[PDB]
């Protein structure tokens, strides 16, 4: 399972495949939009 929008995380893996975690505090799971 992964974290949803505004769920919290530290790394990109922590967030879903589509959701990307910002590498700058505050660290949260956001939406990328671009297909990996």
């Amino acid at each position: 399972e992964c974290r949803w929008f505004w769920g919290g995380c530290n790394n990109d893996a922590d967030c879903c495949k589509h959701l990307e975690c910002k590498r700058k505090w505050p660290h949260i799971c956001l939406w990328d939009g671009t297909f990996t």
